[PDB]
DNA sequence: GACCACGGCCACA
DNA sequence: ACTGTGGCCGTGGTC
């Protein structure tokens, strides 16, 4: 099983490294005899006599093109000749790139900035994550002492702590005396402890949280400011800084560092993604919070630091246990992308895409074009019309089916075989015309795109089906995980022909997409009401709310199952209808927010307050209980008391300020806010006290009794002291609870001034 | 000062 | 930095 690749350098040389783990022990094998290129096209097949000779300098060294060679790849869906431009060392592209593109007899250069390592992966056709191989894995976690003010890394790592099959552990220099406790003399002796232990056990991936930005670095300060050498790799090498993009990530070579905080934000829908709330989001149970005035307090004084190990021991024990949880389907992705865990882990859908794309052209020998220049880049900034959304027949509706197509813009794209490279293709034999946008697509040939996706959707609806034969729940989950993530892949190919900065773009081919997704839509539409006699209640961008007005449950499922066979048969190709469930009731509040409740009472809620992660927990508990009594027995009566309840203990100041308070994430810098609202007005006088505020942070605020704007009355909530201050019942009363509730008990004729 | 467009955020497909 | 569609609120201009 292939982990990673990289690459050294012996004599000027590169030597590639493949890191397998082939049973149960680790191999590193090498590659010499690989070599770095990229292409070139010219203008005549003759001057690559003067284009041979040109060199360049990198490190008081001439880099000259090695050797070269005539190639035939396909480019613009037809056979063009490129020549490809053979180089000694990786490094010397980038120091002579841009020398040879400033020759005149070559147009342009292609696939220049391919790293080395991800292009052995690519070309050499390897794929990393597949086989049976079980990985030991190894969590770890730190403790600190922190002062405002002192510098990153100013004082010691307390304690370190660390958790696998065999449980968790910590080690510290103060005795702390409990059975999962080591002590040592001092520092140094911890952190060449905590290196004996992960070096004795041989971990394949070390699981941190956050380790990326903090952790590790942590850990590099102390041990340079006191002198350890941090051999975690099993090369023998140190933890190796990389940047990904503002912030940093961390590389152990031979094992896969396995940062679960990116993971876990881009998977995950949380208000907060702390340690002790991810972990009780994701396996119900809750974990204590020790803070950083606790631990620095309790180590200055010595007292109560045995709260301090548990803490610490959790830390490590629950990022383990998320660590089993994320890693066997960021592996999947790995094997899906063909690229290491590593780097499919904290990688962008984007360019998880191109990756994708890029091993799918050197397949089909597709000469890859390169990303944008700053005019194309400004070009390719427009819009074009998508998906169609009708207004929502607002109100409650009984006895609804939910219909809805199979993969909707893939599917287009492989039926009509939409493709940049069969876009207007002159001499077509067969072409389809996109509808509003009448763009042509040759049918003369499989287009790339579409081949692509057939596969992906081929390989797919085998995984939904293979499923049902095997019965080891683990392979269930891990196979499941492939059909999802096959889905995320190919609407991501879908938007990235609409991409600014993307290779393979193309906004003909995106509009067009579109403008068949809302013909088939709306012609489904159609013959639903005319030639079935439905009322579409609600439609989105692939399917629709629907229900025969009156009528019975039955009448309803059995006239639906109907109309899909006249229309599955009336739908060209790979396009289809599917019947994807009956709810007994459903409430239509909006454009996109509804809720919806299904035979045996399962409430599913989309778009509205109760799912916003920016609003207050008082405003969704009230509004999932007024929904609930709603579309649970249709207790209007009930629904409507409940909002009078709510409404009192606000005023009387009895609902607990944790459930008022408000998560917003800031996302850029703070001087680039044109329009300072009352999270960032928060950020903003945090920054004046010196705090880390990053696009990306999440502020949790609480607003204060008071008058003027929300923004001045609105303090972070750990600096929130219930005997000092009083919230605003007001603010939350007619500006998060009444506004939530009203919107939906408004088609009952009742106002806000009836239920406060 | 009442009225209103609009950054800005997060959600749906 | 995959796409487009969309609801919603605090906040400042505006006459
Ligand atoms: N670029 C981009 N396009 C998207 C995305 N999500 C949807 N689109 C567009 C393109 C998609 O083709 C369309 C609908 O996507 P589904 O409803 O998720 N497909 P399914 O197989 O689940 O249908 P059914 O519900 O019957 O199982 O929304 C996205 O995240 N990114
Ligand atoms: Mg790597
Ligand atoms: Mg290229
Ligand atoms: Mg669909
Ligand atoms: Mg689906
Ligand atoms: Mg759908
Ligand atoms: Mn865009």
């Amino acid at each position: 099983m292939i982990l990673d690749t990289d690459y050294i350098t012996e004599d000027g040389k590169p030597v590639i490294r493949i890191f397998k783990k082939e049973n149960g022990e680790f191999k590193i094998e090498y590659d010499r005899t690989f070599e770095p290129y990229f292409y070139a096209l010219l203008k005549d097949d003759s001057a690559i006599e003067e284009v041979k000779k040109i060199t360049a300098e990198r490190h008081g060294t001439v880099v000259t093109v090695k050797r070269v060679e005539k190639v035939q790849k396909k480019f613009l869906g037809r056979p063009v000749e490129v020549w490809k431009l053979y180089f000694t060392h990786p490094q010397d592209q980038p120091a002579i790139r841009d020398k040879i593109r400033e020759h005149p007899a070559v147009i342009d250069i292609y696939e220049y900035d391919t790293p080395f390592a991800k292009r052995y992966l690519i070309d050499k056709g390897l794929v990393p994550m597949e086989g049976d191989e079980e990985l030991k894995m190894l969590a770890f976690a730190i403790a600190t002492l922190y002062h405002e003010g002192e510098e990153f890394a100013e004082g010691p790592i307390l304690m370190i702590s660390y958790a696998d099959e065999e449980g968790a552990r910590v080690i510290t220099w103060k005795n702390v005396d409990l059975p999962y406790v080591d002590v040592v003399s001092t520092e140094r002796e911890m952190i060449k402890r905590f290196l004996r232990v992960v070096k004795e056990k041989d971990p394949d991936v070390l699981i941190t949280y956050n380790g990326d930005n903090f952790d590790f670095a942590y850990l590099k300060k102390r041990c340079e400011k006191l002198g350890i050498n941090f051999a975690l790799g099993r090369d023998g090498s140190e933890p190796k800084i990389q940047r990904m993009g503002d912030r940093f990530a961390v590389e152990v070579k031979g094992r896969i560092h396995f940062d679960l905080y990116p993971v876990i934000r881009r998977t995950i829908n949380l208000p907060t993604y702390t340690l002790e709330a991810v972990y009780e989001a994701v396996f119900g149970q809750p974990k204590e919070k020790v803070y950083a005035e606790e631990i620095t307090t309790a180590w200055e004084t010595g007292e109560n630091l045995e709260r301090v190990a548990r803490y610490s021991m959790e830390d490590a024990k629950v990022t383990y246990e998320l660590g089993k949880e994320f890693l066997p389907m960021e592996a999947q992705l790995s094997r899906l992308i063909g690229q290491s865990l590593w780097d499919v882990s904290r990688s962008s859908t984007g360019n998880l895409v191109e990756w994708f794309l890029l091993r799918k052209a050197y397949e089909r020998n597709e000469l890859a074009p390169n990303k944008p220049d700053e005019k194309e880049l400004a070009r390719r900034r427009q819009k074009y019309e998508g998906g169609y959304v009708k207004e929502p027949e607002r109100g409650l509706w009984e006895n609804i089916v939910y219909l809805d197509f199979r993969s909707l813009y893939p599917s287009i794209i492989i039926t009509h075989n939409v493709s940049p490279d069969t876009l207007n293709r002159e001499g077509c034999g067969e072409y389809d015309v996109a509808p509003q946008v009448g763009h042509r697509f040759c049918k003369d040939l499989p287009g790339f795109i579409p081949s692509l996706l057939g596969d992906l959707l081929e390989e797919r609806q085998k995984i939904k089906k293979k499923m049902k034969a095997t019965i080891d729940p683990i392979e269930r989950k891990l196979l499941d995980y492939r059909q999802r993530l096959i889905k995320i892949l190919a609407n991501s190919v879908y938007g990235h022909m609409g991409f600014e900065n993307a290779r393979w773009y193309c906004k003909e081919c995106a509009e067009s997409v579109t403008a068949w997704g809302r013909e088939y839509l709306t012609m489904t539409i159609k013959e639903i009401e005319e030639k079935y006699g439905f009322k579409v209640i609600y439609s989105d961008t692939d399917g629709f709310f629907a229900t025969i007005p009156g009528a019975d449950a039955e009448t309803v499922k059995k006239k639906a199952m109907e109309f899909l066979k006249y229309i599955n048969a009336k739908l060209p190709g790979a396009l289809e209808l599917e019947y994807e469930g009956f709810y007994k009731r459903g409430f239509f509040v909006t454009k996109k927010k509804y809720a919806v409740i299904d035979e045996e009472g399962k409430i599913t809620t989309r778009g509205l307050e109760i799912v916003r992660r920016d609003w207050s927990e008082i405003a969704k508990e009230t509004q999932a209980r007024v929904l609930e009594a709603l579309l649970k027995d249709g207790d209007v009566e009930k629904a409507v008391r409940i909002v009078k309840e709510v409404t009192e203990k606000l005023s009387k100041y009895e609902v607990p300020p944790e459930k008022l308070v408000i998560h917003k994430q800031i996302t850029r810098d703070l001087k680039d806010y044109k329009a300072t609202g009352p999270h960032v007005a928060v950020a903003k006088r945090l920054a004046a006290r010196g705090v880390k505020i990053r696009p990306g942070t999440v502020i949790s605020y609480i607003v204060l009794k008071g008058s003027g704007r929300i923004g001045d009355r609105a303090i972070p909530f750990d600096e929130f002291d219930p005997t000092k201050h009083r919230y605003d019942a007001e603010y939350y009363i007619e500006k998060q609870v009444l506004p939530a509730v009203e919107r939906i008990l408004r088609a009952f004729g009742y106002r806000k001034e009836d239920l406060r």
